[PDB]
């Protein structure tokens, strides 16, 4: 795996998954 297992892979979603929820929730 791409060293995932030191939550490096969360460390990059930070940005972007709480780019999509309010997205959504601006209009739902």
């Amino acid at each position: 795996f791409e060293d995932i297992l030191s939550g490096n892979l969360l460390q990059r979603m930070l940005r972007p998954l709480r780019s999509g929820l309010t997205q959504l929730l601006d209009f739902f």
